[PDB]
Formats: C-alpha cells, sequence, structure tokens
C-alpha cells in the first residue's frame, strides 16, 4: 500500500499512476521511494508491460519544492548530498528496467519526470500535454540522463534550446523532435492508448523482454556513468550561489 | 577466384556492373524475393565481388513489386540430420557471416527500394550509406510476433537511427511503415513516387558514379572505420540471442 | 582584426567574418583571427558567444587563394577546429546566407544554430578529391542519420534551410526580413538566464564527448593531409 500513488496489474499490464493530483502530481521524497519500491515490484511480476502516467490534468509538475523543508540537523551540505544519492539511485530504477517501459503522458510534464522519458521504451502522450526543463532558470545543471540522451534524440541543435535554455514544447514539437512516440487527441487519448497496449500485452513475452535486454544492455554501463557525472554536478549546483537565488 | 566480366551469374540474383555502378538485383520474384539458404550465400559472393572491381558505387534491389519479404520460411525444411540444434548453430553462423559482410564493405552502398520490405532486408538498411524508396514501399521488421529477437546491428542502429521512441514501436511491437515515415524517421533517404522512381534514381547515382573515385571510398572508410569493431560486436551479440530464441518455447509457437 | 569584427555588448560576444567581398572566404589570416577571438570570449564576461557572417553570406568557406604546404594546413586546421571542440560557453551560428566547407561541419559542434531561410548548406568535398573535416565524419551522421549525411559529406549535396532544419543540422529557420530582428531577441533573453548554470549544464554535455572529438579531429587531418597531396585532388581543383 503507497500513499503518493495507484498501482495496479491486470492483462499483463502493471500500471503506476501518479497521485497527488491536487499538487499537479510534483514528485516529493516519499513518492521517489515509493517509484523505486514500485518499479522493482514490476520488474518481478507477471507484467509483460509497464506504464506510468497521472492523474489528473497533469503528468508531473516534476520534483515538489516543498522539499524546501531544510530540516535536516546538518543544513544544506547533508541535504544536497542525501538528494544526489537519492536521485543517483532513482534514477538507476529507470536504466536497468528490463521489461517495456510506456509513459503515458496525460498532461504537462516537467523536470525529472521529463527527462526520464529519454529511458522509456515508447511514450504516448494527450494533445494537451507540454513538456519543459527549465533547470537553468532554477541555477541546475541536467539530470536523468538528459545530457546524454536528449542530443541523440533530438540533434544537439534542439536539444539545446530544451535544456540549457529551458524551452517549453508542445506534444506535437516533442512528438516531431523524437521524445514522443506519438501525439493523440485528449478526448480520444485514453482510449487509443490502452487498446494499442492491450494488443502489445498478447504478444509473446520473452520475445519482448529478450528484444528489449539486447537493445539496452550495452548502453547501461555509459547511462549509469552519465548519470553519477550528473548527480555529483548537480550536488555543487544544489550549494550554489545562483541556484539559492534562481528558486526565489 | 570471383572475377568476372560484364555480369556475374547467380541463381537468385542478378549481377551487372555499368557505368562504374554494380547492381545486385534480388531474383525471386515469384516468392516476393524471400532469401532462402542459396541467397544468402549468392549475396556474400556478389559483395565480395564489388568490393573488388572497379566500380564506384554499389547497388542493391529487388526485382519485380517486391525489394523482399525478408528470410524466406522455407528455410523450414528441418532436415539437418542433428535437428533444431544443428540447424539453429548453422543459421546463427550464417546470419553473422551475412551480416558482417555489410558492416565491412568498403565503397558507397545504396539501396534502392523498389517495393514492400521486410526483416533482415530491412535491419540492414542501417548498414547503407544511402537508401532510397518508392512510395510504395513499406518496411516492417515483426520479430516478436515471430518469436524472435533483433538483427542486422538494428538493436543499436535504429535507436540511434530513429531515436529510441521511434525505433521500439517498430523493432518491439513491429509496428509497419510506410516509406514517408521510414523518410522522416531517418532510415530512408529519400521517396520518390513510384512512376518516376527508378528514372529519378539512376540519374542521381549515374551522377554520383562520375564524382571522384577515391575520394568517395576514402570519405565512407573515414566515417566507418571506427565503428566496425563496435557493429561486429553488436552482430554477435545479437546472433548468439536469436540462436537462443530459434531453440524457444515461444518461437516455435509464434511461426506457425 | 583585419578580417573579423568582434563587439561584446548585453553579455554576448558576437563574432562576425568580414569579408564580404569575397563571400567571407577563410583564409590563413581569418583561421588564426578566429582562434584568437574565441581564445577571447572564452575568458571575457560575455554569457553567450555569437559567429554570423557580414552581408550576403555566412561564409563561402575555405578561400582558395590559399608538402610543407600540407603538413602546415593539416597542423592549423587541427588546432582550429579543436578551439571549437574546447569553447566552454553557448555557442551559436546566426547563418545569415550560404555556408559552405568548413564554415558548415564546424556547425555540428555549435550549440544551437539559427538561419535565415535564404541561407544553404554545402559540403562538396568529394567533388573537390577531399575527405571530410570539421569532426563532420562523426557529428553528421549522428545528427542527421547515415542515410543523410552520406548524401551531403560523400555526395555533396547541397541543402536548404528547410531541409537542414529537419535534418537536424539547424535549430530554426526564419525568414529573412524578419531573421536579425527574431534571432537577437532570442539571444538577449538567453543571455538574462543564470550564467554560471549555463556554462554547467553545456559542460556537462560536452566534456564527456570532447576526447572522442579530438581524436575524430586528428584521424580527419591525417586523412585530409594525405587527400592534399593526391593524384586526385590537384586535378578536381581546377
Ligand atoms: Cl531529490
Ligand atoms: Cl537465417
Ligand atoms: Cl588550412
Amino acid at each position: 500500500g503507497f500513499e503518493t500513488l495507484v498501482v495496479t496489474s491486470e492483462d499483463g499490464i502493471t500500471k503506476i499512476m501518479f497521485n497527488r493530483p491536487k499538487k499537479k502530481n510534483a514528485i516529493n521524497t516519499e513518492m521517489y521511494h515509493e517509484i523505486m519500491r514500485a518499479l522493482k515490484a514490476a520488474s518481478k511480476d507477471d507484467s509483460i508491460i509497464t506504464v506510468l502516467t497521472g492523474n489528473g490534468d497533469y503528468y508531473s509538475s516534476g520534483n515538489d519544492l516543498t522539499n524546501f523543508t531544510d530540516i535536516p540537523p546538518g543544513g544544506v551540505e547533508e541535504k544536497a548530498k542525501n538528494n544526489a544519492v537519492l536521485l543517483r539511485e532513482f534514477v538507476g530504477c529507470f536504466i536497468d528496467f528490463p521489461k517495456p517501459l510506456i509513459a503515458v503522458v496525460n498532461g504537462p510534464a516537467v523536470g525529472i519526470s521529463v527527462t526520464l522519458l529519454g529511458l522509456f521504451d515508447a511514450v504516448y502522450a494527450s494533445d494537451r500535454a507540454t513538456f519543459h526543463t527549465p533547470f537553468s532558470h532554477l541555477g541546475q545543471s541536467p539530470e536523468g540522463c538528459s545530457s546524454y540522451t536528449f542530443p541523440k534524440i533530438m540533434s544537439p541543435a534542439k536539444a539545446t534550446e530544451m535544456l540549457i535554455f529551458g524551452k517549453k514544447l508542445t506534444a506535437g514539437e516533442a512528438c516531431a523532435q523524437g521524445l514522443v512516440t506519438e501525439v493523440f487527441p485528449d478526448s480520444t487519448f485514453q482510449k487509443e492508448v490502452w487498446t494499442r497496449l492491450k494488443a502489445f500485452a498478447k504478444l509473446p513475452p520473452n520475445a519482448l523482454r529478450i528484444s528489449k535486454e539486447v537493445i539496452r544492455k550495452r548502453e547501461r554501463e555509459k547511462l549509469h556513468a552519465v548519470n553519477a557525472e550528473e548527480c555529483n554536478v548537480l550536488q555543487g549546483r544544489w550549494l550554489s550561489d545562483e541556484c539559492t537565488n534562481a528558486v526565489v
């Protein structure tokens, strides 16, 4: 039983739903932990496929900034390391996920919830979805392996505008630039998507798991290495002059 | 060894060389150019020949309405005295050797896709230098439907070429693409209307052949050399995995 | 600067090719001046750095008014390219018009690239009996896809800005009349962003790739030095 997610599994599909609609599905410390437990569970269950999606109008507003409790006794420094270790571990869960992993993007997405899409196997989006990684505005560096994946996926010219200059994309833009697999009209979104997924689940289980493994195994060591770099850099930025300023 | 004069004769292929262009055509139109065991061998000999001849450029293309229906499933003779196990190793070794011929081909290599393409015939496009398609061409790699894993180096090339989000739908979930879709996703260089296809393409290729031969060969060599070791590794991994799949519960089932 | 105009304003260093009479062709001096200009912009107080051409042209590429000669040019080219590999701040191309040769290939190392609709991109190395450079042998296949990079690098096709944008070289295209306006507005905004964040973001993206790119550059230059001494290259130059 989870406090920030709703996890179901049926028809060979495990469905992980973000469930803090009141906060636009902001990811707080607890949800970081719960999403890992959930993914650990889905990796071992009898699902063919695993899906992430958001409850309500938002996919996710990304990392919850109420995580500025700042209360740890060891002040910013302890907090920054702890967050960095947590972030590393969290991203690693996506790098290692052995079964097909699919994002059903119901609405706007932000931050870590967008950068992790670079590690998904497919990504289906409503037309009222948008994609935004404004790390620079907050005096921060990129994460979720996006420093590596996004230039390869989008081309460097297009990735820059999004990661460095913090541009916001529409779903059509994100689909054209290779983040998003396909876009559907919002009124028919859920229907068209789940139909498609129900079909995919009827395909030969081990062929799907093994196909992905052949695609992903050789790249995981690189991605882990990117993740580690990204998180050390970020731990610095969190201690920074500019980051502190920028958050306001 | 394998020098030939104007044209080399084969049972499943037509191989000509003219205007500094060697042209390898699949010739089992009756079977939608399905690639049987013999054609695997013949395509290798043909490539070995084109690598050594005086062509500037090399082309693959199909005879008739199809580019290729991919691997011929009449290759379910199953007759080898050693059963499925011997058959599965033998096919793995062959596939490895075959794919490697594409990895190592030293001159510009171009696919002229006259019509539908399937399976190994599509995955190898990730190793071509250019790929020109008729609008009635389609591209399909349904390995999962057959309980199989990816090959042709597509496990590595297709995510880099198409982006993971787009490669997945084609390799894992077996979607079929139109030539417009394949062009947009980077597999295909360009699409032409079917009625003017042959004309526009061969004009373009006759021009390219007039370019400085060694510049072309060396340009490609600079682009390709550093990546061959990796591709050969991918190919080996893919074929070991596939050998397992061919022995599988699911694959056997899925084929029927 | 004899061949360039270098200004720095609003946290933006702007390096303009200035040989409009020669379609901004890049001669032996400009190679050196561009290096000094970058070394400067890397150290100054600009947030961003921009290249652009004066007049109608971005650059006609290496000025053909240019054994000892072939090694010297190889060493220079290697050193020049490296300056683009190593540039630590955001680096942006404002392509006012036609671009050619080295001036295009380097775009693979830029962070963003904005183009007027009367810009075109052309790398006809094969026509001149030459091999690729600017790290394009590595970057262009990855950016465009092998099937699209080949037609441009090996077969020397010329692209429109729309085509280049679709294939990933170019960030965006603007109508020529509004080009300068729209771009500089956009750049002025970017400059207002947190300076260190921007620098460090790029550093995280680029650092791990630099060693590779430098190796590519070296390999490209040794090959090219051979081509410069070639049967075919001499001929082709006519
Ligand atoms: Cl965190
Ligand atoms: Cl086979
Ligand atoms: Cl030079």
